[PDB]
DNA sequence: GTCGTTCGCTACATGTCGTCGGTCTGC
DNA sequence: GCAGACCGACGACTGTAGCGAACGAC
């Protein structure tokens, strides 16, 4: 069976997240969005484990189900050097063992959903490998709390330890990450880092797995690519839409080149703020080869359907009009990805004509995109002639 | 034209832990 | 004067109450 899974979300116990991020709401929104699998997130926090055991029913010792949505145990932790890492746990026994194993290196493990571990990246990865916990650098290029902002290579961070994936992040896709030769041996994950269950947040990126059943072991085989199981697709936000795609200032969000950045010594002149290096420039720094492996699954860049609806209707992303149109699209059809990539534009025009024209413009790459940087998301705008012209003469 | 509804935007939170300036201090 | 301790503020890790103001079904 073919399932869409999002293995990186944060519960309401984490910081800077929404209080609505609870198991029932998450399951409802993932079901309405067409998301078959969602990682639990914050699994090290015992209160979130209690909420999971309450609001879910066991599929096996490591997979749970709530409101028809399956859930595997995932978590994100912060390094002694402020480097975020993602962990997938086989069973709840492994969750509890790893939790008790790191209580002597953390002070907020029972307090926050995203804990701070006073442990080296190598140490955390070794503790995960010993317990068969899958570990990988989460949002591995962001300039604030990533691996490649602190270290220059995966070996420099993990040393003799082993990692089982690399979360690409919003501002990256599989090709630019494959610009680093080591990554050719590593499976990619494209997750959402969801802090809100809203349309454009939960499942903004996901992984399309081929599995026999939706259980942790099947997902693990698919990530490793064994026994027929495989990650057959990597869907994600277009790299330009990300918060840190280009180098820009952290205060005024003015885009600077890498040359101008090193010239200004990372000081925004007309702002007085810290300018942070974009993930594109970082990858170009760490560039290794112009080649990339063939077994790599494709990466379908997508813009959130709610964002396209808000840009066509000329209204805010949270408005009731865009929410109503989004719900009508998700009722008439299956999922956001289907409406964005697979569905023919004539079928989209039955629900809304302007949205269909914008989706055609996004498919044909005739949609203006101002890239994001420094912490500001990229923006999508449509030309006038795309909206004022009919659909027949469009292509 | 009424007057509930919806919109867009600004301000603020909520704890740990870096970073990055400015300040004390002990020489 | 100066090295170096010390220190406070500031933002990532983003979401949303809540507040004038426009809207839009009577
Ligand atoms: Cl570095
Ligand atoms: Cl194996
Ligand atoms: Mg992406
Ligand atoms: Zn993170
Ligand atoms: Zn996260
Ligand atoms: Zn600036």
């Amino acid at each position: 069976m073919i399932v869409d899974g999002d293995l990186h979300i944060h519960s309401h116990y984490s910081k800077a997240v929404s209080k609505l991020m609870t198991f029932p709401i998450i399951a409802e929104n993932a079901k309405l969005k067409g998301l078959n699998l969602v990682g639990t997130g914050d699994s090290l926090n015992p209160h979130w484990e209690k909420e999971l055991l309450k609001h879910s029913k066991p599929i096996d010792d490591g997979t749970f189900e709530v409101n028809g949505v399956k859930f595997i145990l995932t978590c994100e932790v912060e390094d002694k050097r402020r480097v975020h890492h993602l962990l997938i746990f086989p069973t709840l026994s492994q969750v509890r063992e790893f939790r008790e194993k790191v209580k002597i290196y953390s002070t907020n493990i029972e307090s926050e959903g995203r804990p701070n571990l006073n442990l080296t990246a190598e140490e955390i990865a070794e503790m995960a490998n010993e317990l068969d916990i899958l570990i990988g650098p989460a949002h591995a290029f962001t300039p604030w709390t990533s691996l490649y902002k602190e270290y220059d290579s995966l070996k420099d961070a993990y040393g003799d330890a082993k990692i089982d994936f690399l979360e690409l992040g919003l501002s990256a896709d599989s090709d630019m990450a494959d610009m680093i030769k080591a990554h050719h041996s590593i499976p990619y994950l494209s997750n959402s880092n969801a802090h809100s269950p809203n349309p454009h947040r939960l499942g903004r990126e996901f992984n399309r797995f081929e599995v026999k059943d939706v259980t942790f072991e099947e997902i693990r085989k698919a990530i490793k690519g064994v026994g027929g199981r495989k990650i057959m697709l990597n869907a994600g936000l277009d790299p330009r839409l990300g918060k840190y795609h280009l180098t820009a200032c952290s205060r005024c969000y003015t885009k600077y080149t890498l040359q101008d950045a090193v010239s200004l010594s990372w000081k925004c002149p007309k702002c007085g703020g810290i300018i942070k290096k974009g993930v594109r420039d970082r990858i170009l720094e760490l560039a290794d080869t112009s080649e990339k492996p063939k077994d790599r699954p494709p990466y379908v860049r997508l813009a959130p359907l709610a964002e396209i609806i808000a840009m066509v209707l000329g209204k805010g992303i949270e408005s009731k009009a865009v929410k109503l149109l989004w719900n009508r699209f998700l009722r008439e059809f299956g999922s956001e990805i289907r409406v964005l990539i697979d569905l023919p534009i004539e079928s989209i025009a039955s629900v809304h004509e302007g949205v269909a024209k914008a989706i055609w413009a996004y498919r044909n790459n005739k949609l203006i995109i101002v890239p994001g940087g420094g912490g500001k998301y990229g923006e999508i705008r449509i030309p006038e002639e795309i909206l004022k012209a009919k659909i027949e003469d469009l292509n």
